[PDB]
């Protein structure tokens, strides 16, 4: 039974969905395929929906877009639903706009540059190499088990110094972030809190040990740079350290499902990639057009008319990735990957000032996992009858995915 709160007075009923974003309409058949039902062809482009206790959302990749680049008109003061947990949210620099926000990505930047990920490269590739050999030569594998959850938080509890030991306790914190539980907005308000609690309990000692420290880890990197001349505050950096934490355990985790799912069903396109590898690494970010998983939200600042709809100040408006990158009125055949497609515009990464500052973390983690993959089970399928099982929130998430291959 579902939780349900009445339109505002100027919300005209005209505009009114029946949304979950946590329990999308039509989700067993695929998070993007769920999102999808939602845009079609006269759809208003802001709908409002009486569930996770009342918000509107954007249904065209021009909305979406043209939100994230309008921090004074669309504030992050509040980016998730329901109100109450994007209340009790709190994490560094999400929760800022500019100016507030500029020195502290800032930071986070000297230690995610292009540059500086770049030289991650082959500490990348021998993590996948030595997961992908575990199971190439068996012919089989469950991804998500096996691979999707194993490479990127490897990669990350690397890159930051932590023990590997931690993944499990951090991927619970971080589900609870992205999916909270509870049948009402003040329950899912509250499981949000205690999430959050736990990641700045467990960041707390690690900030305190590493403030001038010598370590070469990312932490160390970023917690040291100064912001206004001075040591970042302790509020500001259990939030900063905390958000990287979320950002590297389930962002690329979740992608990668997606990901593979489509390929395991599009072995043409596989091919492809297998024999013009540059037709590949070209082609990774075609894959960030079509795997979107983040849908968060805005604050709008003051009253306003934006798009021929009403808003009123304190409105929040959820922003679903995945219906700028699979927009049809900006993407011809939006559900395919086509690997030479020209322009490949998606907000997968958002837009404006916070633009997804693991970016180029995330484009080398794909690009390094599908040439090793190619390279030692260059043609594969899912298992004929598997049922993935999908979920939908901040973070969409997929599981079960039993692939299949003749071994070479
Ligand atoms: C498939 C991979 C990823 C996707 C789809 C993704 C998506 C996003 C999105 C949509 C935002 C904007 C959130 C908002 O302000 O509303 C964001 C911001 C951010 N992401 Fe990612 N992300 C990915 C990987 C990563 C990784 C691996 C990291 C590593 C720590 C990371 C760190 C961050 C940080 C620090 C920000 C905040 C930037 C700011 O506020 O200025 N992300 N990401
Ligand atoms: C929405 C995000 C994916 C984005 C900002 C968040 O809080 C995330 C959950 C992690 C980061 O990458």
């Amino acid at each position: 039974q579902k939780h349900r709160v009445a339109p505002p007075p100027h919300v005209p009923g005209h505009l009114i969905r029946e949304i979950d974003a946590y329990d999308l309409d039509g989700l067993e058949q695929g998070f993007h395929e769920a999102w999808k039902r939602v845009q079609q062809p006269d759809t208003p482009p802001l709908v409002w929906t009486p569930f996770t206790g009342g918000h509107w959302i954007a249904t065209r990749g021009t909305l979406i877009d043209e939100i994230y680049r309008s921090p004074e008109r669309f504030s992050s003061r509040v980016i998730w639903v329901p109100r109450e947990a994007g209340e009790a949210y709190d994490m560094v620099p999400t929760k800022l706009d500019p100016p507030e926000h500029t020195p502290y990505r800032k930071a986070i930047d000297k230690g995610l540059n292009l540059a500086e990920i770049r030289k991650l490269e082959d500490q990348i590739r021998t993590i996948a190499v030595e997961i992908i050999e575990g199971f190439a030569d068996r012919g089989h594998c469950e991804f998500g088990s096996e691979f999707s959850t194993v490479f990127p938080v490897r990669v990350f509890l690397a890159l930051a110094g932590l023990p590997v030991e931690d993944a499990t306790k951090l991927g619970l914190l971080a589900n609870e972030m992205t999916r909270p539980s509870g049948n009402t907005p003040e329950e899912q308000g509250r499981s949000l809190e205690a999430a959050n609690k736990g990641f700045f309990e467990y960041v707390a000692p690690i900030i305190a040990a590493r403030r001038g420290g010598s370590g070469t880890d990312l932490i160390t990197r970023i917690l040291n740079v100064e912001i206004d001349g001075k040591p970042m505050p302790d509020d500001r950096a259990l939030g900063l350290v905390s958000l990287l934490l979320l950002g590297g355990l389930e962002t690329v985790v979740n992608f990668l499902g997606f990901m593979m799912i489509y390929l395991s069903r599009h072995p043409e396109t596989v091919a492809e990639m297998r024999r013009e590898p540059l037709k590949l690494q070209r082609g990774v970010e075609e894959l960030f057009r079509r795997f979107a998983v983040v849908s968060d939200a805005r604050y709008v600042v003051s009253d306003m008319e934006f798009h021929g709809t009403m808003l009123k100040e304190g409105d929040l408006i959820l922003l679903p990735t995945a219906l700028h990158g699979l927009d049809d009125r900006h993407h011809d055949d939006p559900m395919t990957v086509d690997l030479s497609r020209r322009d490949v515009t998606h907000s997968t990464f958002a837009q404006g000032p916070h633009r997804c500052a693991g970016m180029h973390l995330a484009r080398l983690e794909v690009t390094v996992m599908l040439q090793e993959w190619l390279a030692r089970i260059p043609e594969f399928r899912l298992k004929d009858r598997a049922v993935p099982i999908y979920h939908s929130g901040i973070v969409a998430a997929v599981e079960n995915i039993p692939l299949e291959w003749e071994p070479q």
